């Protein structure tokens, strides 16, 4: 059971979830009804120039191990896990100047689309942390800039 969202081909390869329309406040505090994913997953994401491994569970993002062919493209898959995850910051992290969404849409795509414009607020807002040893792997800051200390929370990204 194969699904498509912001050019990757999703794949559960784990786990399931159960959904529950929920209403969110964006950063703007204005109210979206999202409909909500409950339960732990794992997932494929394959797309033409980026390859992940997202793990999952209810509206937050566990890890999310990063392999594409270049920034730009790892960014993208970036953006999309973030998204798809439905944590509260990437949530907050739609606010001012113009930045209301327009409300039988997809306000999912409403946000990807948000974000894909520009991720800056989205990256900044969504935290940093620490990494282990894991070699092969490098963290990657806010501004996309690799680091072997830091990285934003549970981000990874893997040599193609
Ligand atoms: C078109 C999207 C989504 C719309 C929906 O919820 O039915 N479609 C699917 N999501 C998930 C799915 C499974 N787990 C999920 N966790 C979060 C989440 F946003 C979606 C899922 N699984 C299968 C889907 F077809 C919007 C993101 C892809």
């Amino acid at each position: 059971s194969s699904f498509s969202f912001g050019g990757f081909t999703f794949k559960r390869t784990s786990g399931s979830s159960i959904k529950r329309e929920e209403e969110v406040l964006t950063g703007n505090l204005q109210t979206l009804k999202i409909r909500v994913h409950e339960g732990y997953e794992e997932f494929t994401m394959v797309g033409k120039r980026a390859t992940a491994i997202l793990r999952k569970a209810t509206r937050r993002l566990v890890q999310l191990i990063v392999s594409g062919k270049d920034e730009q493209s790892i960014a993208e898959a970036i953006i999309v896990a973030m998204v798809f995850s439905q944590e509260d910051c990437m949530i907050k992290a739609v606010r001012g100047d113009l930045n209301f969404v327009n409300r039988r849409l997809n306000p999912m795509h409403q946000l990807l689309r948000h974000f894909q414009k520009d991720a800056k607020v989205l990256f900044q807002n969504w935290g940093i942390e620490h990494i282990d040893n894991v070699m092969g792997m490098v963290g990657v800051l806010p501004d996309m800039t690799p680091s072997t200390e830091m990285s934003m929370r549970g981000i990874r990204v893997s040599k193609m």
